[PDB]
C-alpha cells in the first residue's frame, strides 16, 4: 500500500482551503450599510430649523 | 529425514512476518480526524461574536 | 403684464414632479435584506441535529 | 437610474447559490467511516473463540 | 456708485466657500488608525495560547 | 489634494500583509521535537527485559 | 520560505530509521550461549557413572 | 552524517535576522502624528482672543 | 583450530566501534533550541513599554 | 613376545597426549563475553545524567 | 539657515549605529570557556576508579 | 572582525583531540603484567608435590 | 636473552618524555586573560565623571 | 665399566649451569616500574596549586 496515501489530507485541505475563501467572504458587507448615512441628512437640514415645541395649543 | 525442514520455520516467519505490516498499518489515521478542526473556526468567529448572554427577556 | 406667467407653476411642478421620482426610487430596497434568508439553512442543518441537550456533566 | 440594477441580486444569488455546493459537498462521508466495520472481524474469530472464562486460578 | 459693487460679496463667499474644502478634508482621516487593528493578531495567536494562569508557585 | 492619497494605505498593507508572512511561517515546528519519541524505544527494549526488581540485598 | 523544508524530516528518519539496523542487530546473540550444552555431555557419562556414594571410609 | 548541518542555524538565522527587520521597521510612525500639532493653531488664534467671559447674563 | 580466531574480536569491535558512531551523534543538538531566544526579543520591545498596571479600573 | 608391545603405551599417549589439545582449548572463552562491556556506556552517558530523584509528587 | 542640517541627526547616529557592533560583539564569547569540560574527563575515568575511600590506617 | 575568528575554537579542539590520543593511550598496560602468571607454575609443579607437613621434629 | 631489552625502557621514555610536551603546553594561556584589562577603561572615563552621589531625592 | 661416566656429572651440571640463566633473569625488572614515577608530577603541578582547603561553606 506504499504511496498513493492522497485520500486522507484532502479533508485536511478542504478544512484548511475553506478558510481563504470565508475569510475574504466578509470583508464586502461592512460599507454597505454604513456609507450611506450622510445622504439623508441635507434634506432634514432644510425644511426642518425650529426644535422649539412653543406652546400648547388652545392652553 | 536430515534436510528439507522448512515447515516450522514458516510459523515462525508467519507471525514474525505479520509484525511489519501490522506495525506500518495504523500511522495512516493519525492526522484523518484531526488535521480538520482548523476549517470550521473562521464561520464562527464572524456571525457569532457576542458572548454577552444580556438580560432576560420578559424580566 | 398679460403673458410670460410661467413662473409659479415651477414650484407647482418641482413639487408635483418630485412625486415621480421619489414614488419609484424606494421599491429597489425591499427584496435586499430578505432574499438572503434561504443561504444559511443548508449549514446550520447538516453540522447540528441533536436538540436534545442530555444529562449535565458531574450531575 | 433606470435598469443597470444588477447588484441587489448578487446577495440573492450567493445566498441562494451557495445551496447547490453546500447540498452535494455532504454525501461524501458517510460511507467513509462506516464501510470499514468487516475488515476487522475475521482476525478476532480465529484467535478468540472460548468464551468460557473458566474457574478462577488459587481458588 | 452704481455698479463695482463685489467686496461685500467676497466675505460673503470666503466664508461659504471654506466650507466645501474643510468638509471634504476630515474623511482622509478615518481609517488610519483602524485599519491597522488585524495585523497584530497573528503573532498573538500562536506564541500565547494558554490562558490557565495555573497554580501559585511556592503554594 | 485630489489623488495621491497612497500613504494611508501602506499601514492598512503593511499591518494586514504581515498578516500572511507571520501565518505561514509557524508551521514548521510542530513535526520537530515529536517525530522523534520513536528511535529511542528499541535500545531501551532490549538491555531492560526484567521489570521485576526482586528482594532487597542484605535482607 | 516555501520548498526546502527538508530538515526538519530527517530527525523523523534517523530516529524512525535506526529501528530497523537495531531490530535486526540483537537477532545475533541468542544461539551462541545455547548451542553448547550438548558437548559436554559425552565427557562426563563415561568417566562418572557410580552416583551411589557408598560408606563413609573410617565409618 | 560529517558535515550537511546547514539546518540547525536556520533558526538562529531567522531569529537572530529578524531583528534586522523588525529593529527599522519602527522609526517610521514617531513623526506621523506629532507633526501636525502646528497646523491647527493658527485658526484658533484669530477666531478666539477673548478669555475674559465677563458676568453672567440675567445676574 | 590454529589461526582462523576472527569472530570473537568481531564483538569486542561492534561493541567499541559503536562507541565512536554514537559519541560524536549528540553534539548537533546543542545550538537548535537555544539560539532561537533573540529573535522573540524585538517584537515585545516595542509594543509593550509600559510595566505600570496603574489603577484598577472600578476602584 | 619380545618387541611388538606398542599397545600399552597408546593408552599412556591418550592420556597424555590429550593434555595438549584440552589445554589450549580453553583460551578463546576469556575475552568473548569481557571485551562487550565498554560499548554499552555511551548511550547510558547521554539519555540519562540527572541522578537526583527530585520531590515525589503529590506530596 | 535652510538645508546643511546634517550635525544633530549624527548624534542621532553615532548612538544608534553603536548598537549594531556592540550586539553581535558579545556572541563569539559564549563557546570559549564551555567547550573545554569534555577533554579533561578521560584522564579522570582511568586512573581514577574506586571511589571506595576504604578503612582509615592506624584504625 | 567579521571572519576570522580560528582561535576560539583550538582550545575545543586540543580537548576534544586530546580525547582521542588518550582513549588509547590506555589498552597496551593491560596484558603486560597479567600474560606471565603461568610460566612460573612449571617449576613449582615439580620439586614441590607433598603438601603434608608431617610430624614436628622433636616432638 | 641477550640484548633486545627494548622495551622496559620505552615506559621510561613515555614518562620521561610526554615532560617535554606538557611543560611547554600551559606557557600559552598566562597572557590570554591579563591583557585585556586596559580596552574597557577608555569608556569608562568619559561618561563617568562623578563620584559625588549627591543629595537622596525626596530628602 | 672403566671410563663412559659422564651422566652423574649431567645432575651436577643442569644444577650448577641453571645458575647461570637465572641469575641474569632477574635484572631485567628492577627499572620497570621505578623509572615512571618522573612523569606523573607536571599535571599534578599546575592544574593543584592551592593547598589552603579554606573555610568549609554553610560555616
Ligand atoms: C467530514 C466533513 C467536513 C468536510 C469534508 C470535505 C470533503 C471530504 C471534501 C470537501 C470538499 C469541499 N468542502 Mg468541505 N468539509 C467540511 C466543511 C466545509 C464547509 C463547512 C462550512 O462546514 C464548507 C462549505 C466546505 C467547503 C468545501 C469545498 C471547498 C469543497 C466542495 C467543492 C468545492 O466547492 O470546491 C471548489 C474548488 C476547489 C475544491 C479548489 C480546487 C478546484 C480546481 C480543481 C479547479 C480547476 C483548477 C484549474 C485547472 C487551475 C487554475 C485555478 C486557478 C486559476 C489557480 N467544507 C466538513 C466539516 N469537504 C471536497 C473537496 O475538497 O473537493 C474535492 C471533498 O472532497
Ligand atoms: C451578508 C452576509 C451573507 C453573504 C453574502 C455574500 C456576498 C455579499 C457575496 C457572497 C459571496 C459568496 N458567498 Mg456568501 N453570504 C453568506 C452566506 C454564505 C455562506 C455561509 C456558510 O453562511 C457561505 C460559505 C457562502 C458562500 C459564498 C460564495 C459562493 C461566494 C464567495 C466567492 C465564492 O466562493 O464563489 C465562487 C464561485 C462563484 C461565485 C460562482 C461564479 C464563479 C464564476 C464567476 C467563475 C467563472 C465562470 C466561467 C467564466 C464560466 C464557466 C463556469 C462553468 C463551467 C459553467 N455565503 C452570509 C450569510 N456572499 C460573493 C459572491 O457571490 O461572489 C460575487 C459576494 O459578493
Ligand atoms: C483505522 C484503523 C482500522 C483499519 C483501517 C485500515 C485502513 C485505513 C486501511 C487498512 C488496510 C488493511 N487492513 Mg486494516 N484497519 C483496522 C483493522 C484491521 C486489522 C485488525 C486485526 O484490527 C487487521 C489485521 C486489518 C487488516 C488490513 C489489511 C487487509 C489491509 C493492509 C494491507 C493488506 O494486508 O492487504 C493485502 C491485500 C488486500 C488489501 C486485498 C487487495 C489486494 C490487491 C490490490 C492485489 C492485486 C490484485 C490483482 C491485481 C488481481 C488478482 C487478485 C486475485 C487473483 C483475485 N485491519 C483498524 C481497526 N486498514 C488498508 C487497505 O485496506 O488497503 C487499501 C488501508 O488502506
Ligand atoms: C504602527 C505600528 C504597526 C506597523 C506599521 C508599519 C508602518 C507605518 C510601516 C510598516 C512597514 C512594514 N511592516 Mg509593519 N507595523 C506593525 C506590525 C508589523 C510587524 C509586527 C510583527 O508587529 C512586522 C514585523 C511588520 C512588518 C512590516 C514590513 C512588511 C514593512 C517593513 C519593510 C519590509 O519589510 O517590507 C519589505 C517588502 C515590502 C514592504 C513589499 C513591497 C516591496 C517592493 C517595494 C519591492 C520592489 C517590488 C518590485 C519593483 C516589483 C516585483 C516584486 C514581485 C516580483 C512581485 N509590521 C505595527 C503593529 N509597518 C513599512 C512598509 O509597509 O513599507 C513602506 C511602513 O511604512
Ligand atoms: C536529537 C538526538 C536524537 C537523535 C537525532 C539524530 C540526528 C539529528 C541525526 C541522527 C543521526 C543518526 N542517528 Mg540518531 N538520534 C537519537 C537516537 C539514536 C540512537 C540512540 C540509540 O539513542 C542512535 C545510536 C541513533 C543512530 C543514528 C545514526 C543512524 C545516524 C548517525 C550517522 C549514521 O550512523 O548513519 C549511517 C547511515 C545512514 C544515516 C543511512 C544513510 C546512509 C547513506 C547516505 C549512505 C550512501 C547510500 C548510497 C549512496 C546508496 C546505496 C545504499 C544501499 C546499497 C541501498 N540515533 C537521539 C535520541 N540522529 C543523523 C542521521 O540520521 O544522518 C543524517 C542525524 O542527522
Ligand atoms: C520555532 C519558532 C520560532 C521561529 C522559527 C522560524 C523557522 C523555523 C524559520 C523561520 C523563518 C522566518 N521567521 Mg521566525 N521564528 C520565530 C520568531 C520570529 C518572529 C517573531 C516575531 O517571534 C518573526 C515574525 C520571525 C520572522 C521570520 C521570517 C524572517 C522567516 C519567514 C520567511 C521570511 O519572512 O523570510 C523573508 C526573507 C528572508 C528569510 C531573508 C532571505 C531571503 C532570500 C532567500 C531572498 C533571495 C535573496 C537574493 C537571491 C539575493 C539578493 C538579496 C539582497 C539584494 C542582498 N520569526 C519563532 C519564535 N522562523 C524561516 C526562515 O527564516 O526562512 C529560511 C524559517 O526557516
Ligand atoms: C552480543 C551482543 C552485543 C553486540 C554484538 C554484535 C555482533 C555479534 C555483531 C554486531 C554488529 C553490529 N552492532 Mg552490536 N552488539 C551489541 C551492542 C551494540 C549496540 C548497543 C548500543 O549496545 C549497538 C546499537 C551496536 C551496533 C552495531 C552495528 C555497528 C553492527 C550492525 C551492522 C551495522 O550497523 O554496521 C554498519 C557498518 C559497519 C559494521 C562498519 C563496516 C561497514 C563496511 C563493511 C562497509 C563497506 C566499506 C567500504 C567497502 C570501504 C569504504 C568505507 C569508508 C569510506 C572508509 N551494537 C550487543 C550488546 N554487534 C555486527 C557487526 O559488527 O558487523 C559485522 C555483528 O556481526
Ligand atoms: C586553557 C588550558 C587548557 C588547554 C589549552 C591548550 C591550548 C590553548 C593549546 C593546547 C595545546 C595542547 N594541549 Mg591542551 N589544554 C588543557 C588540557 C590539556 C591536557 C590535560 C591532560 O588536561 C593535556 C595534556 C593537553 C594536551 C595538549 C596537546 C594536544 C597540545 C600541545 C601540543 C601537542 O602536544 O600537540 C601535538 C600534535 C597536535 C596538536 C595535532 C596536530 C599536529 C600537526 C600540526 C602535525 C603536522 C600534521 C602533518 C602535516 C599531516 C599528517 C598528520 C597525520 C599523518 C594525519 N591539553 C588545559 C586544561 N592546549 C595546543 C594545541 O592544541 O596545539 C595547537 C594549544 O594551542
Ligand atoms: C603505564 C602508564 C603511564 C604511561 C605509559 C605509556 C606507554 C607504555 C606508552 C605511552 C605512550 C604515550 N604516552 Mg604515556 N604514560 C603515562 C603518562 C602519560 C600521560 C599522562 C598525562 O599521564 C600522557 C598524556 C602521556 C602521553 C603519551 C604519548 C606521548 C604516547 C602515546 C602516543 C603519542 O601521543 O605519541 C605521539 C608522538 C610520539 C610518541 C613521538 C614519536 C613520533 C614519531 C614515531 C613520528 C614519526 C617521526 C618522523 C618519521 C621523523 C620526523 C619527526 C620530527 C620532524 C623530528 N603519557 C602513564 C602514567 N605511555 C606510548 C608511546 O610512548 O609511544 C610508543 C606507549 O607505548
Amino acid at each position: 500500500m506504499s504511496g498513493g496515501g492522497v485520500f486522507t489530507d484532502i479533508l485536511a485541505a478542504a478544512g484548511r482551503i475553506f478558510e481563504v475563501m470565508v475569510e475574504g467572504h466578509w470583508e464586502t458587507v461592512g460599507m454597505l450599510f454604513d456609507s450611506l448615512g450622510k445622504g439623508t441628512m441635507r434634506i432634514n437640514r432644510n425644511a426642518y430649523g425650529s426644535m422649539g415645541g412653543g406652546s400648547l395649543r388652545g392652553s
